């Protein structure tokens, strides 16, 4: 029977099981990649933890190799050209997580708006009377911008503007306007009027050359010193730096971040020391749902090229016809 | 008990009418008139379309106890996708199933246009053979093609003709990063007017939207070189039928091959039967037995979810989930 490796484990057992009635499977943890090598040699099929590495020199020494899958969209840390240039089919498992990183975009925006974990904290410790100082906001008539108006940025976008009564904007240069229309938004040719236009900002861009660092302080001066940020996207798209000087300077007023550059932040992280700022450790997409979505749709990937079928999500499909001469005809 | 399933034309493959009997009471029409479909269409919880068949928004009205419209293919053109959200009706489409038979189409209708081969056949048939003294056949290598829309098919039929025929590959795309078309060998250009203005061949695999729409019309035929070949597989609304007949007339191209037309099908007396290297074929580019059988299973087995209450993966309306729910219970 074929034999498979898992690089970290899936995100929840059901995949691993289904992997199991079909194959032998080996688990490694974190692995160097030496662990990888002497593992790899003999698997038909790799599937890969985000956020690990499978390198071109580890791809090369799996000589039976037919698929690898990754966790979830990225594939940045896999080598595609080694594995096209080998006959080996590369899948992702895109929108398995849609609707939890929607969730937890709302519940930062309410929580913005509301002061909720300062006010937590303030209750817990006698300080009631916080309340004289304090102006909660109503979402209502307000105006979110989406940066990127993907899978996940659709859905905020039609569920504030349906369910929270706001007014929403988009930037997305590589969607056209009518998907924007659809959910009730309005698509802008013009990033720096939906800066100066939001009170709320909100980050669901796929991380690319182009939006590496794209938040930055000429971004942050641009936005409504009363502006809130919320970034459940990718660390990489917001200047850290930057980003505490303009809290530190009142070019916007606070943020609510999942993701961060670099991940794990660090203990000395600046960010910690304001209480407009609300913290959560790279969890949107993550709920049980998700979790079993994702896991039985790497398996099931694994178990289709395995048997010579064609899975839903190819990478680089410019790789069948050598995988056919490989391992079939 | 069993939850009913209208076929508003039958499946490509017998399989996945059989994975819907499993669970459901299925009734089959072959080409109904709207009468027909809204009679048919009141009880039941899930439809099948198969293009070019139309759902129009008066019949989904009429569907008291609808969840959920699959379409044969990618194409939703002939839904009424807002109707469909407005009551809480998932739509699902079923991309992707056919991309190499599309892909191996096209290539033969670039090829035949090359050769002249319908035309060269019915000459030896009827006797004129010595018409090759004035025929002079193109030499594929190193024309240049023109893609329109490099989604799935047009980056296949990229990577095929540069592969299979050394054609150079140009490509217009506004929505995908030009590292897509480097992988194929193809380069992504910003400017369609670039396009039009080098290709030898330009071949149509856009998704059909307001933007596409009618956007090959007789400004763009008199860009083309006027020895120029138009192939259209995607949508026959993408074309202005005619004018490309009067491109055709006045020499502005030189010959075109369609799989697709607006009137789907074609009306007996289309002109475009009487002209010069024309070659047509009635919507059979996605049409073979692998890929039939794929959709097939693709349609009803994404039917059969969304009757479970469970979150297909070619959704094409999102934003209905939570009112899918709300009447799903
Ligand atoms: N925090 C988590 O746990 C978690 C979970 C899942 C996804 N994510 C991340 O969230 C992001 C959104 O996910 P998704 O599934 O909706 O992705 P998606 O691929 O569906 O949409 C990404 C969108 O970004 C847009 N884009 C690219 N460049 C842009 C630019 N310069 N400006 C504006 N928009 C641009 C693209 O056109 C695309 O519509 C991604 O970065 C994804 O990796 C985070
Ligand atoms: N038997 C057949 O003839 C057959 C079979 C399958 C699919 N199709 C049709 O072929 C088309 C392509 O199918 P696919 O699966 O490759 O779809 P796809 O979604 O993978 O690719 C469509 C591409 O069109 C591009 N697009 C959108 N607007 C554009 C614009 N203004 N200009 C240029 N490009 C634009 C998109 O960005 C996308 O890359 C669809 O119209 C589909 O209905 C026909």
């Amino acid at each position: 029977k074929h034999r498979v490796l898992l690089i970290g484990k899936m995100y929840d057992e059901a995949g691993q099981k289904l992997l199991e009635e079909s194959t032998n499977t080996e688990i490694l943890s974190n692995p160097t990649l030496d662990k990888i090598n002497e593992a790899i040699q003999e698997v038909s099929g790799v599937f890969v933890r985000y956020p690990n590495k499978l390198e071109a020199s580890s791809i090369r020494l799996a000589k039976q190799l037919k698929v690898i899958s990754t966790s979830g969209f990225g594939t940045d840390s896999i080598d595609i050209m080694a594995a096209t240039e080998q006959g080996v089919i590369v899948v992702n498992n895109p929108g398995m997580s849609t609707t939890a990183v929607a969730e937890h975009t709302l519940s930062m925006i309410l929580a913005l708006a509301k002061k909720l974990p300062f006010l937590d904290h303030c209750v817990k410790k006698g300080n009631y009377l916080i309340r004289n100082q304090m102006q909660p906001i109503q979402l209502e008539n307000k105006t979110l911008g989406i940066v990127g108006l993907g899978r996940i940025g659709t859905l905020v976008a039609h569920k504030c503007n349906l369910a929270l009564g706001m007014r929403v904007l988009a930037y997305d240069p590589y969607v056209p306007a009518s998907k924007a229309e659809t959910v009730g938004a309005t698509w802008v040719k013009d990033l720096d009027v939906l800066l100066a236009e939001s009170d709320f900002v909100s980050l669901h861009t796929e991380l690319t050359s182009e939006t590496r660092e794209m938040f930055n302080i000429s971004v942050l001066k641009k936005m409504k010193p009363t502006a809130f940020l919320i970034n459940t996207s990718r660390g990489k798209v917001v200047c850290e730096k930057d980003l505490g000087i303009a809290l530190n300077q009142k070019l916007i007023a606070g943020c609510a971040l999942d993701v961060f550059e670099p991940e794990p932040p660090a203990l000395d992280n600046p960010l910690y020391n304001f209480e407009n700022v609300i913290l959560s450790p790279h969890l949107a997409g993550v709920t049980p749902e998700a979790s079993l979505a994702a896991a039985v749709s790497a398996a099931n990937q694994i178990l289709q090229v395995l048997q010579g079928e064609k899975p839903p999500y190819m990478i680089n499909p410019e790789v069948w016809n050598l995988f056919h001469h490989h391992h079939h005809h």
